[PDB]
């Protein structure tokens, strides 16, 4: 309960931003205007983050 990926995304292999099921992940803006930045483990996220959890 926070901001699940809503699927998994899985960028490419267990290296880059790759979610699974719903392990959730942090992020910085890009919820309404943008949607290609997050923070799963302190890094320049590149996941969709669209229609996640409308987190303020």
């Amino acid at each position: 309960e926070l901001v699940l990926a809503l699927y998994d995304y899985q960028e490419k292999s267990p290296r880059e931003v790759t979610m699974k099921k719903g392990d959730i992940l942090t992020l910085l803006n890009s919820t309404n205007k943008d949607w290609w930045k997050v923070e799963v483990n302190d890094r320049q996220g590149f996941v969709p983050a669209a229609y996640v959890k409308k987190l303020d």
